[PDB]
């Protein structure tokens, strides 16, 4: 039932109850969450992931976003909690 660091080039232990996910996938921390964008490694000390794969930098971190509406406020509101 462990849970498994997205990062092929770190070596860390994913616990259920801890899980970083992004994109569906799951990771150690945060850090390897988003692949290194600044190059900066997992918040584990023995481990050294960083330059993994072709990384030259940063990453192509561009979101596309919701634009589900933003709540649209009316005269008339539905029923609040
Ligand atoms: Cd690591
Ligand atoms: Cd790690
Ligand atoms: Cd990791
Ligand atoms: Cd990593």
């Amino acid at each position: 039932n462990e849970l498994r660091c997205g990062c092929p080039d770190c070596h860390c232990k994913v616990d259920p109850e801890r899980v970083f996910n992004h994109d569906g996938e799951a990771y150690c921390s945060q850090a390897c969450a988003e692949q290194h964008p600044n190059g900066e490694p997992c918040p584990a000390p023995d481990c050294h992931c960083e330059r993994s794969g072709k990384v030259g930098g940063r990453d192509i971190t561009n979101n596309q976003l919701d634009e589900a509406l933003e709540e649209t406020f009316p005269a008339s509101d539905p029923i609040s909690p």
